C-alpha cells in the first residue's frame, strides 16, 4: 500500500462502505461495526458488537497491507443473510479508501 | 397474541433470531440490534446503533401485536445485502417467541 487520495477515498466509502459501517469517534454500529481507531487494534474487538467469521474473531492486528488484502474480495458473507459486495477490486480503489480510513478513523 | 411456551420460544429465538440479535442485559449490537428492554421502547432507539428501514425510524411503539405482525413476514431486508429469514409465519410459532422475548428482554 502506498498513500493515495483521501478524497477520492472519502467517496469510496460514502459509496460503498457507509451503508454498513461509520467511522466517527463513538459512532454507532449498523450491519457492520463502527470502525473508529481501527488501526490501534486488532480485528473482532469494537465495543459492543459481537462478530462471527472465525478469521476476524482470532483477531487480526490491522494494518494497510492486511486490511487491502481483506477488501480485495468483492464479496463479503453478511451474517445470516449472505453475500454481499463489500470489496473493491481494484488496487488504486483500497489505496484511495485505506488513506481516507486512515484519516478518518482517528 | 395470547401467552405460550417460553420454553418453545427459546428455541425458536436460539434458532432463528440468536444469529443476529442478542436479548441479554448490556448484551452486544450484531448485524442486528440488542433487543434488552425493547418492550419498553419505541422501534429504531437501540443505544449505539443506527438503523435503516424508514418504518423502523419513525418509532413505533413495541408492543405484543405490533411485534407479531413485525414477524409475520417470512423474510427481512438485511441492509446492503438482501432478503434474509427473520419471520415466523405461524402464529403459534409467534406466540411462543413473543412470549420467551418479553421475559429474557427484561
Ligand atoms: C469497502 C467498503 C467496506 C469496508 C472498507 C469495510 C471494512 C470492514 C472492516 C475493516 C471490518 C472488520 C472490523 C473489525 O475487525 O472490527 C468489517 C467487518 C464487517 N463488515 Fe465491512 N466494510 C465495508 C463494507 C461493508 C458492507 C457493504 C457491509 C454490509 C452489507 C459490511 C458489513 C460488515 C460486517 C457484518 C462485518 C463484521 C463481519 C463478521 O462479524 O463476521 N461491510 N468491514
Ligand atoms: C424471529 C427472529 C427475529 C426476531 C424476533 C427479530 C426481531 C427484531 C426486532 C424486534 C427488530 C427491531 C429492533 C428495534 O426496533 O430496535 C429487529 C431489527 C433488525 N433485525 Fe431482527 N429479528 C429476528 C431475526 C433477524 C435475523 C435473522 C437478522 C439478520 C439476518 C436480523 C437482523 C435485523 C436488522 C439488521 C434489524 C434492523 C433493521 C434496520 O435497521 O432496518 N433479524 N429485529
Amino acid at each position: 500500500f502506498k498513500a493515495g487520495s483521501a478524497k477520492k477515498g472519502a467517496t469510496l466509502f460514502k459509496t460503498r462502505c457507509l451503508q454498513c459501517h461509520t467511522v466517527e469517534k463513538g459512532g454507532p454500529h449498523k450491519v457492520g461495526p463502527n470502525l473508529h481507531g481501527i488501526f490501534g487494534r486488532h480485528s473482532g474487538q469494537a465495543e459492543g458488537y459481537s462478530y462471527t467469521d472465525a478469521n476476524i474473531k482470532k483477531n487480526v492486528l490491522w494494518d494497510e497491507n492486511n486490511m487491502s488484502e481483506y477488501l480485495t474480495n468483492p464479496a463479503k458473507y453478511i451474517p445470516g443473510c449472505g453475500m454481499a459486495f463489500g470489496g473493491l477490486k481494484k488496487e488504486k480503489d483500497r489505496n484511495d479508501l485505506i488513506t481516507y480510513l486512515k484519516k478518518a478513523s482517528e
